[PDB]
């Protein structure tokens, strides 16, 4: 059965997505998500063609079947590419890739993760990323006591991994900075990997190398968003000086950023997003690529169910990576999280399970998404 | 005066542009345009603020001293990061830094190449891109044929270089297009610089190798677009094994990225455009990278009048270059070419005259505008 | 409305020196700058005869412009002072007609020079203050030390965030009676400030130090400046990758030329292109964008008049790629340019030092103090 | 016998001006060498008070010391006044006093002064004649072929080996003519000579020289010279190995430093570091050893005085990577200073200068006319 329809739908909750619904000649659906600002994102989807290079993105798979990934996937990529190419462009690319390994697998009867080349692990253990809920300027000692409870949960599940962030604050000094996270590393303990997300804080790579030189002995697995994102050489020279994994490319768009990443940096860990990069199709490239680089691909992966779905299939596959990042509703309270999708795999001693449903394996909540949308699904 | 408003307005001719207009407090203006999708455009414009690097890119202005280009930049780089950094959101950015020349510019009193360093050459010439009004499925000779009145009325205005181009078509051999450019060089003669838009015809090097071997006789200034936009690689052996200029960055964004094809590829030209890559500010950071490699900046110019005002401004700055590309109503019957604005600046003898105009000199067409926008300017 | 005429100003105080440049348009509206350079040396360099195209007047690439452009300006100081200016001393006098331009096109539109500049772009200014002791020559290390604690003391009164120290050259001392010095400083000093230290060009070879600056690393220097010898990037190169903190360099070199040789050599962490030498305030925008490239950071050097401590607190407001800029305050030191030439120097207000809108550069010059020591009038 | 004084003449004529350095001895011999730049500020340079470590008067490292000691005299010139010199004006001011050094050493021994720059290691010095033609301002292509015309047959005269013709800097002429112009310049000049181009720095797009030089490949040129902006090394570089022939540079550049920066960047096969510019023939003579290593030639710029034709004949009989050094000769240029300055300067004998061995530099002062032009007693 070929492709019918693309539907870009936005979700707004009083927390938004857009999810992407691709429809067959036999009313079978799949379903991604593409990043961006929901109503700004289906109008991108819902322009007019202009010329060779700027067409609508649907136009690229009506008509077509959605095995073909590569040939969906540079088409899209292809006929936008005056609009597309980086950034916003590549977003949309994302959602409707998503949808298509979820739409192929439904067709097929076969989970997705059989479309991405098969298993290759036994189990999928992921790292959860602990994001406190807590007031702005809420101070140090605040946030640690926040973390407290969730730190506690993730040992309870038995999680092997956990992120703690640094939560942007100019009015604290790197010192306090150090200690904070010397504090954190105590409440995690010493049977979990640690890492950090510095959420942008640095500019000067000598001053985030000092830093991480006063944390050598917390051990951390992985230090992320350190610099800003622009700033190749900083990484490079940060890499070079510190004696962990650096990360890099969370907000990249495309297998080339990825690549001179890689190339520039030699940061050991690629970010690139599932439904901010070009998609799937395009993770699969930069995983082949982090491998010659012997780089750990963990895509960055914060938003709903449907992109936690896609995390599952990918992780299963990605063998390369230890860990990739996972959003559990477990750990977060948004909305989304708790009510867009069902029957959430649950957190078994550290891994969860990625069950052969055919294609992702969404268990969309309908009612709620006809509820918020107030159109019919 | 501060700025109080940031206004996109669709323009669409039942041919588009988005014109972004900046207000002041005491209610001056300034035009600038943005590429893309204009409904798209719009909606980017009028999205809701969520977090650190996702904001409204208004609000990075509004309430700002429109003299202070770097810092409003930056401010809007930088609250924008999560959804432009590159690509569509960029071009969001160019239209508004473009605005805010003119802005500045007529608050002051000054016109806008003052306010971009302070003009460096006597007189802007520019080269004209010259693109023919043809059938689709027109032959290679029919083209040449409708190349003919366009040359004459060139060198009627004492041009003294021009552009033409491979309409794509993937029906006619490299053996063909080679005599058809032959052709153009006899009719265009040997007084004017003769430059070739590829419109991205070629994927292996190799194949335009063989092409452009075969016209060294022809004595080509520039070959522009000739390898997929993508390839770096395939550029830099081109670059290499060819005997002028080659050109590329034609549909990127940012600094960053023009910096990347110059340390690459060795292109000689950097095509970054004024309502795409950034706007003015950014330009003017790629023109100095470019004089540190000895290349020329000549931004990608075919919008409006609107961008052939701030072609004009930053073409008479931008010493490095012995030319800029320039649409001329003399040479093209668009819409919006022949009506968005008035009293383009005639060519003379080659030269187009930059005024001392407050601003960049644009002078609206009002009533067309409020004709086709069905609301009031 | 065009600039008419230019004037350098020679200042001697009977060692006590600067050149004062200004510029001057049509309505009798002027913008103050310094040139770096012997003061009437550099008084002949703006006097000289025309000869042919890359040798004229410097003067003569202004007068008749519009002070807005500065791009243009610049690049025809540049020019046509090729054939005797383009590196060095040539320099200093571009730098200098170059700061009076912000000056002045600031004070023709109403508007501090900050905004030229490109805006402002950080909440505050923050600078690191140089203290530099006033001993005789014998003073021993222990006698610039007691020397240093009042310095010292003051800058904590007045909140500083940052602070440099100096080896004054003194080679009847060992390296290894240097780290004791620094050590003893930082004890001084405290770790509730950042240290800098300023070699002043101690060293040759940079395995010697190498050994110093080993030894002083719990003592956690934020920069270590002016280490080896000035034209020895090598050595500049091999020291920064062994050392774990930022090393200067540029502190002597003119031109984004030199400033990116450094960089893509050497990887110095931190960039000491001065205001008054290396080609002005519209150089230094060029540089401080080639720093952001490198992850390095632009810190100009100053240590002149009160005249660039003005232009280094309007380029220190819009250089955002720097957490400190160098200035050198009143408080801590007593010449008498840097005390009399000037009125009403900005405070030390928590570390931070206000940046007016006042229009230009918003300098307060003493004209009676000028015009006593020249001898004319101003 | 030690150092005692230092002076810097002007000598400007009603361009035609030079600096006269005189350095005499205990004895009352003297050394003469001359420095570039501005004569009355050359003056002044040297005239200067202390102030630092790094800023003294430049005579200061020279009196009371052998003139003999030629790396130990650079050096403390170089190091004494590094604050103001390093880079440009300043080290026209050492080299001017350098080559003065290699008269006056040469006078005090009795001996030629390149027996004190390693001795003669060539049989010949064979020059490349620089020709320039009197013409006006608004000259056409055609009026300055037809200036060249008895020049290029007076060099014919002599035997002369090579000549270099210029392109009068002229934006009002398009490539396509200046090829023309040096395709008719080398029918002139005929088969028998290597021919050498001065561009006098009109490209600035190295595309468009390229072009150029392409269409010029069957005139056979021996070097191209000052074709792009002495600054844009990239350009060079990218010129360099897309042409044919010799890329020359370094024309306007200062110490070995910039020198080497050339080299290793751009490739240019001949270098031209300038004896009154660069540091003076110490500096040139290690600068000679850098382009061996790199198979480059010297040819430093000599468009002075009589007194730096000496410097060059003495040079050019010791720099055996060289084929050629420049030259201007009293027969092709009527300047007043390169007639009237010096006496009896050696004729042109098939092509070939003979370089005496008169002690030191050989210079053969006209004192009269330099008493007349000064005012002063010599
Ligand atoms: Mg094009
Ligand atoms: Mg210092
Ligand atoms: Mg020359």
């Amino acid at each position: 059965a070929n492709i019918v329809s693309v539907e870009f739908i936005p979700v707004n909750v009083a927390e938004n997505t857009v999810i992407v619904k691709v429809t067959d000649e036999n009313g079978v659906y799949g379903l991604g998500e593409a990043d961006g600002p929901p109503e700004c994102m289906k109008a991108f989807s819902e322009i007019e063609n202009e010329h060779k290079w700027l067409n609508n993105i649907k136009e690229a798979v009506i008509g077509r079947d959605p095995l073909e990934f590569r040939a969906n996937y540079n088409r899209m990529y292809d006929t936008t590419k005056w609009i597309g190419m980086r950034g916003l462009g590549l977003f949309a690319i994302s959602g409707i890739d998503m949808a298509l390994y979820d739409l192929a697998g439904k067709q097929l009867g076969v989970p997705a993760y059989k479309l991405m080349g098969g298993a290759q692990k036994a189990q999928l253990t992921p790292y959860f990323t602990l994001y406190p809920s807590v007031a702005a300027d809420a101070t140090l000692s605040e946030i640690v006591e926040a973390y407290k409870p969730l730190i506690a949960k993730a040992k309870e599940r038995g999680a092997k991994a956990v992120k703690v962030c640094i939560i942007p604050n100019d009015k604290v000094s790197d010192k306090e900075i150090v200690a904070y996270l010397r504090e954190l590393r105590e409440v995690i303990g010493w049977d979990m990997d640690m890492m950090v997300d510095c959420l942008y804080r640095w500019t000067d790579w000598q001053k985030a190398r000092w830093t991480f030189r006063q944390l050598e002995d917390i051990d951390l697995y992985f230090i992320e968003a350190c610099l800003q994102h622009d700033d190749l050489i900083g990484h490079q020279k940060l890499a070079a000086a510190i004696n962990t994994r650096l990360c890099g490319a969370e907000m990249s768009t495309t297998r080339f950023e990825a690549q001179e990443w890689l190339e520039k940096t030699g940061i050991s860990v690629v970010q690139s997003d599932y439904n901010r990069c070009g998609g799937v199709t395009e993770l699969l490239r930069i995983m082949d690529i982090c491998e010659h680089h012997n780089a750990q691909l963990m895509p960055h992966n914060w938003k709903t169910g449907i992109t936690a779905a896609a995390a599952r299939h990918f992780g299963i596959v990605c063998h390369i990576s230890e860990y990739v990042e996972y959003l559990h509703p477990d750990f977060w309270n948004g909305t989304l999280t708790q009510q867009l999708t069902l029957n959430e795999p649950k957190i078994i001693d550290g891994a969860i399970e990625v069950s052969d449903k055919p294609g992702l394996g969404i268990e969309l909540n309908i009612e709620f998404v006809e509820q918020v949308t107030g159109h019919k699904f």
